[PDB]
């Protein structure tokens, strides 16, 4: 059991090679350990799809790591590529106490199968996130606060905010474990589950990215139970590209600078009782053949089309509720969109709509006071058996 | 560290059973390590779903296996189920200067969750492929390599040639991030991704490969963001089967032996950039239940239709440029196909057809210079809003 | 390689932490191994979005 | 002076009861003593008008309790009802330089006219503040530092950060 | 000054590093050299922009190659990467009289600052485009011929025809 | 194969002129090697269009 006493600021690195020490504890006595200038610019290289060359304070390669019990936070402002923390065919674990914080380019890492659990920890401000400015999407983001190739974690409850680029990294088959967690402010991509991936973060808040809160991303299936990704400063709050499924099963993306929730390029979102409301631009948009489910969902006071289709995408809202809307409600552009008894009213113009081959099945629908002329048909289908 | 000598040709096993033999590494003087026939035959059986028996020369159970530094090429050919490694619950890695080949079976096996990490190394030759003729799918394609089950896998940059039935095999919910890899010329599938597995094999290259190149099959998600998998003999080259998923953003599939991008039985696959010419069978096939994603694929010269849509599969080609085929250029067969300002131009038999049920939606279609009708309904429903 | 004889039934709690064991082995002679009631109950929880308390 | 070594690692509870230990002082060479899964798990009930049951590390009732010099800190967060100090009719004098801290249900618990010194301490993180989401007034919020019933406590520049409910 | 006979017909790879072969030359009695199925499996990778592996039959890292008198035919073609030479930081010289031909992948590589010399030198057939269908832009071009990368060469007259790709 | 130990602290200047050392290679067991202050400071100079002074 090592403990690092009060007086000691760390400047050296730390590197393990072939050293299994499960057995060992490190301890400190403050409850955070600062890491200054390091002695001896040691640099570890990923040979990967992508190369990055990193410099870690701590480093364990095909070895057994010690457990972890107490909080990094970067004092080097300098360099820029140093890291906290980088395990490659590791089991490496922390004891709910800390993590690292304030690192330049990332807060920990995984290359290799390396199992990670880091429950309550701490990864805060690892990157780029001071300089950027607000409401921007066009400039450098730089830093990831986690970073997971084809590895495991399990950390839960996890507080990742202001980060440099992306908050939570998971990509190239990683089966990550994240759940209850807490991620604001990030300059990009809050929370990415990329390249066969697949995550689990019910119950998980993430709100006030600069650009997209989640996005999940070939063919990785993430799991959002009752999340909260809303806030989205400049993009959408939840989107599912290049055939990646989403379980949005009770959402709440509000607020956010553009369009609420987003599936596109063949790929499929469950929301059945999610809420898209005061979005800029659509609150529901599903393009170039993705699926959406909206069975009891809301959308209202969005700047545009409340619920809309683009391009062979399939929306269906048993029950929603679109009302409000600042443009159109819901519209078939080259889409189907099912709704057995949608409710629409106070919308902008064109209130239940359908164009260009798009057709809309709604057996009971309830469209009423909308600006201009509660439905229209543009040289397309509408099945409205019984409405008012 | 084991320094094997130049003097040393193999002629033994070597078996590891719960030895944590983490620091030990074995080098080579000579590049690579011939293994002739050995002197006691140690066979393993393996207790999973499919029972097979294997002779492997390194064999590491239970036990963390010591880093290999050399290359295994077998001169052996008088037995037919060797093996150049088998790990069982075992993490195993290469010094990016090696890898087996020349194997009777396969050339490197993971059963349990044996994290490998074979990378930039080197498997070919691994199976029957040296006795078969070409063009004949009705053969029997002995052999493989890399078979992985229920592991993970983390070699980039790879090179697996002339393999007997698969270059890379990933099945039983196993990881998998083979990426920048090269296969060709392997006999029957050159990658294939089974029952529940994830992988990533983005910018890689399969071609040449009796029947098809890539499979998805049973639930298991891969990444291809700018494959090139052309040039298979009498079969697919990009296939999903069987509720699979895959991202073909950017891919190739050229000069195929029969009907190059294929999605069948419930699967999805994302296709924007994606060529798909002088296939001789139809360029791309979305077929029972299925979606296929074509925002600006090119379909050109394929023998039969450029797109086909088959029993309830939706396509998606809003600005795709299928032209100069040999059929019909465009084709629903009881399936939806979406083409917003599609472009087609000395097509064959049909410029664009709906048929048995089938629905076309072409809000700005510039099909012309067809050689048969035209655009034609047959029984069906088209929407050429502003056709040219 | 650990053999449990015949007349032996578990009445303990075995709490293996952090320790690397792959050569051990436990066996016993009879097939089935009875375990009764723990003369000291030791109970672990698990923290993820299920906090469930065991007793292994 | 019972001075606990820098190996020693706290793994059993420490039970005076009617023992006048004015003179004892408990040092350790090191700032913090942890405490790992106690052996035997002995739990004290507290007759109160609300029942709550404890396990405490250290235990004193009807008695003086030997003044402390050292920071307990918990290392297992398996038992929900574990405590650093249950001080019952019992005056408890600390030495500035520690405090009970991590603890799952209480830092320091004063029943029953139990006088507490402790001062210049730190009681942090006690409780069930590692789970419970931001920005949500209704969640059961569990743990506590400091309960103090019907007892005096002299405890100034104290820190008593994150802790679970009060 | 190295002769080869007319019975040999080359099975094995050769690899040279940091050797200074100014003075050595490898000549054959018969115009053609034909390169058969290596034993050795042996292959060389170069970690640049495109990472590429291939089986050189003639090999030169950080050292200067002898001479070549000859005309390299490959004979064999199962094995879809080899490359009949590539040079590393190698100043590489031929006299006219052959060049490397019919190879699957590469008939020359240059990287790492080499230098060529061949000159009048044949690399012809050294690709798929035996295979490949004619009047066909969409298809799989795969072969080379002298593939050079940040190297130098000196070549005129030189015949390179049916290469694979280019 | 010259092998650097990792009690070497390099202290002074190596100077090599005409010579071809293909074959021989300098390695380090430290993964980098500190420069201190050289005993003899040996400066070189550059006769180009800009002329700059270096200590090698």
């Amino acid at each position: 059991r090592v403990i690092l006493l009060k007086d000691y600021m760390m400047r050296e690195q730390l590197f393990l090679r072939d050293k299994r020490y499960n057995h060992i504890t490190i301890t400190s006595e403050n409850d955070i350990v600062e890491a200054y200038e390091t002695e001896l610019n040691r640099q570890v290289e990923i040979k990967t799809n992508p190369i990055f060359r990193v410099k870690p304070l701590f480093y364990g390669i095909n070895s057994t790591f010690p457990k972890i019990d107490f909080k990094l936070q970067n004092k080097d402002f300098s360099d820029t590529i140093n890291c906290g923390f980088l395990m490659d065919n590791t089991t490496f674990e922390m004891t709910e106490r800390g993590g690292s914080t304030h690192f330049n380019f990332i807060g920990l890492c995984g290359v290799n199968g390396s199992h990670i659990q880091t429950n309550y920890c701490d990864f805060s401000y690892n990157g780029n996130r001071e300089q950027l400015e607000e409401y921007n999407k066009d400039q450098n983001m730089y830093g990831d606060g986690l970073r997971i190739f084809n590895s495991s974690l399990t950390g839960n409850y996890m507080t990742v905010n202001r980060c440099g680029e992306i908050g939570i990294h998971f990509s190239h088959g990683a089966s990550g474990y994240i759940d209850f967690t807490e991620a604001r402010f990030n300059g990009h991509h809050g929370l990415m589950v990329t390249t066969g991936s697949q995550a689990s973060a019910r119950n998980c808040k993430i709100t006030d990215t600069i650009d997209d809160n989640v996005v999940s991303y070939a063919s990785s299936d993430i799991d959002l139970r009752s999340s909260d990704c809303s806030n989205s400063q400049t993009t959408y709050g939840v989107i599912a590209t290049r055939s990646s499924n989403i379980n949005f099963d009770k959402g709440i993306a509000n607020g956010c600078g553009a369009s609420g929730i987003m599936a596109n390029r063949g790929c499929s979102i469950d929301a059945t009782g999610a809420t898209a409301s005061r979005n800029k631009w659509h609150g529901v948009i599903a393009s170039n053949n993705s699926k959406v489910d909206f069975t009891s969902g809301n959308a209202n006071e969005n700047g545009l089309d409340g619920i809309q289709c683009t391009h062979g995408s399939t929306v269906q809202a048993r029950l929603s509720t679109t009302n409000g809307n600042k443009r159109n409600g819901v519209l078939a552009y080259a889409g189907d969109v099912y709704c057995q008894e949608i409710n629409c009213d106070g919308n902008g113009r064109r209130g239940l709509e359908a164009t260009r081959g798009g057709y809309v099945a709604a057996y009971g629908a309830k469209v009423s006071r909308s600006k201009d002329d509660n439905v229209l048909a543009y040289g397309s289908m509408i099945s409205i058996n019984e409405a008012l």
